[PDB]
RNA sequence: CAAAGAAAUCCAGGUGCA
DNA sequence: GCACCTG
DNA sequence: TTCTTTG
């Protein structure tokens, strides 16, 4: 039933001085060296694997190659993603049992069991504790990526921010007997920070909060102009605009923090009575006026707009922005396009000065985050025709929409994928089931929308490009799962791989084909299932070719068994885009190596 | 002083999947 | 329930 | 880098 070992540090344990009789005495040496290792702690940087080599004697491992099996697991811990696991059997399979000196008295029957127990003891009582002793795992919020930060460096960063917040009077200490609603967490955010409350899990008032949220959204639906969907707005705008489109995307700085609580309170109190009780109005006003958080053994009032991480802040920020929109961003020209997602505005017009006027208007009403502004206005510093907005890239010149992929340089793309689920575990002899979950649709489904696959404003050229890019992601997930099979399942025979990949190619082409038919428009010429299959195969080939030694036989079947010919039925499509990794995808890191 | 342990990743909405 | 996305 | 709780 229990197949997985979690890589996360939370599973660590307090080590004893010695082990009991049924554990072998060899661990006492590592325990002794472990305590001695901490007495030598230096601010100077440390390499964990080097430290373990001073802690765990070679004689524990027997052969130096048996040591490598264990340390490969540690290296995975040092480079883990959120939720990542390994198979427990990795801790005892294929070890050289004849060469482990402290097992030579145990019967051949009982050896693997004992090695699992001692390896687990080392990992849970020495390895993970020594990592946690030196480092703090920071969840970076780019996929499931984790970065390990020296504790001194993390505390120093956190103390800078906390001092700012007190100095600005955003955080004000109250008496320690005031009850807080959660714990303040300062998360690193690309050289900046995100102050959130981690809300205390209170399941008693969750139904009440859902009720209040539903009430606020009914106020919004009933009393405020409901914007068309982003897709409908772009479709109608591109259809009626004949010239060059000009446009701007802007982002509000510190959006929740700059909600003016006195204005929001007045707004809530003016909601009509049939839409919100007097008690519920008073409850919300009291709720957002008295925000109390715990931090480092003290209790603070939060006095900077709405607390990020409180469940009610979401619908209340929307209420505030809808009000701002009614006051300031309504009755705009019929010519123009506008759409707002939370604090992000996308404004376009065929008239450049109207885009300029909108920028001036938005900058008078809000404080803008100027690092996030994107525009093709010629007067601006670095104009560009591709505007990122709501996870898509809108090309103002060609009117084409492409999926936005967030892949910084030297980003390990495996951090995007959740290959292991501790609640739904898969046996080490069921590699097929592991791959089946890895190739399921939902993780990539946001690249399979009407934005990518319509032929209303998108040409076939960009429909095919969107599909190829999505299948590049799928192929990278397949590769990441394959790495997991060989290092954790220890799969020897890979016969079934050809079929899963064939079924996966066909399932994804079939999903794209249906979306293309559903969202067909005037730019549709001819899209064939066969052309989509060929594109999907070429995406896999482009990714598999990054490890041609491992995938040589697989690459060779693809080329000898599958038709890779692409009848685009559109002379504007460029075939060479489908013969190589797109540039955004060409530089992602695919080899994991510990740095700490 | 020594050791041990702790220093808390949350929320709304969306796509959907099956 | 799952696993992605937006802010 | 702090805070408890125990040698
Ligand atoms: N609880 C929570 N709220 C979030 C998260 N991401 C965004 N929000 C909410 C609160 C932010 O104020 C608002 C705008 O999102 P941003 O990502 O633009 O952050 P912010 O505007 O706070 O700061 P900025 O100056 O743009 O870096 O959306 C999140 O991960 N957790
Ligand atoms: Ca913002």
């Amino acid at each position: 039933m229990v197949h997985y070992y979690r890589l996360s540090l939370k599973s660590r344990q307090k080590a004893p001085k010695i082990v009991n009789s049924k554990y072998n005495s060899i661990l006492n040496i590592a325990l002794k060296n472990f305590r001695l290792c901490k007495k030598h702690k230096t601010k100077k940087p440390v390499q964990i694997l080097a430290l373990l080599q001073e802690i765990i004697p070679k004689s524990y491992f027997g052969t130096t190659t048996n040591l490598k099996r264990f340390y490969k697991v540690v290296e995975k811990i040092l480079t883990q993603s959120s939720f990542e696991c390994i198979h427990l059997s990795v801790l005892h399979k294929c070890y050289d049992y004849d060469a482990i000196p402290w097992l030579q008295n145990v019967e051949p029957n009982l050896r693997p069991k004992l090695l699992l127990k001692h390896n687990l003891f080392l990992l849970d009582n020495i390895v993970k504790p020594i990592i946690a002793f030196y480092y703090k795992p920071i969840k970076t919020l780019n996929g499931h990526e984790i970065k390990f930060i020296r504790k001194e460096e993390y505390i120093s960063f956190e103390s800078k921010v906390f001092h700012k917040l007190k100095k600005m009077k955003y955080l004000v200490e109250v008496q320690d007997e005031v009850k807080p609603r959660g714990v303040l967490n300062i998360i690193p955010k690309q050289d900046n920070f995100r102050a959130i409350v981690s809300i205390f899990p209170d399941s008693a008032r969750k139904p009440f909060f859902k009720l209040l949220t539903s009430k606020i959204y009914k106020v919004l639906e009933e009393k405020y102009k409901t914007s068309g969907s982003l897709y409908t707005c772009w479709s109608e705008f591109t259809q009626k605009t004949q010239g060059q489109i000009y446009g701007i995307k802007v982002d509000i700085r510190d959006a929740y923090g700059n909600v003016k609580i006195p204005v929001l309170c007045k707004l809530i109190q003016s909601i009509p009575t049939h839409l919100l009780d007097s008690e519920k109005k008073n409850f919300i006003v009291d709720h957002i006026s008295n925000q109390f958080v715990a931090f480092r053994r003290k209790i603070y009032k939060w006095n900077h707009g709405l607390l990020q991480g409180d469940p009610l802040s979401g619908c209340l920020c929307e209420l505030y922005m809808a009000f701002m929109d009614r006051l300031y961003f309504s009755n705009l020209d019929k010519d123009a396009f506008i759409h707002r997602t939370v604090d992000d505005y996308f404004f376009c017009s065929p008239h450049p000065h109207k885009v300029y006027d909108f920028e001036l208007l938005i900058k008078g009403v809000y404080q803008v985050n100027p690092t996030k502004t994107r525009t093709n206005l010629p007067t601006h510093r670095h104009p560009q025709d591709e505007i990122p907005y709501c996870g898509k890239i809108f090309n103002l010149t060609t009117r084409q929409v492409r999926t936005l992929y967030k892949l910084p340089p030297n980003y390990e793309i495996r951090h995007k994928f959740k290959l292991w689920n501790f609640n739904n575990q898969i046996s080490d002899d069921n590699p097929a089931r592991f791959l089946q979950k890895a190739m399921d649709f939902p993780f990539i489904c946001n690249s399979f929308t009407k934005f990518e696959f319509n032929t209303v404003f998108n040409d076939q050229r960009t429909v095919f490009a969107n599909f190829y890019d999505a299948m590049i992601c799928v192929a990278y997930k397949f590769d990441a799962a394959m790495m997991a099979l060989r290092t954790s399942f220890l799969v020897n025979d890979f016969g079934f791989i050809w079929l899963v990949l064939s079924s996966t190619v066909r399932a994804y082409a079939s999903r794209a084909f249906k979306k293309i038919v559903t969202y067909k428009g005037g730019k549709y010429r001819k899209v064939t299932f066969q052309c989509l299959k060929s594109i999907a195969w070429r995406a896999f080939l482009a990714v598999l070719k990054r490890r041609t030694e491992i995938y040589k036989g697989l690459i060779d079947r693809i080329k000898s068994r599958e038709k890779l010919t692409m009848k685009f039925h559109d002379g504007e499509v460029d075939a060479s885009y489908f013969c190589k990794l797109p540039e955004k995808f060409r530089f992602v890191k695919i080899n994991r190596k510990a740095s700490i």
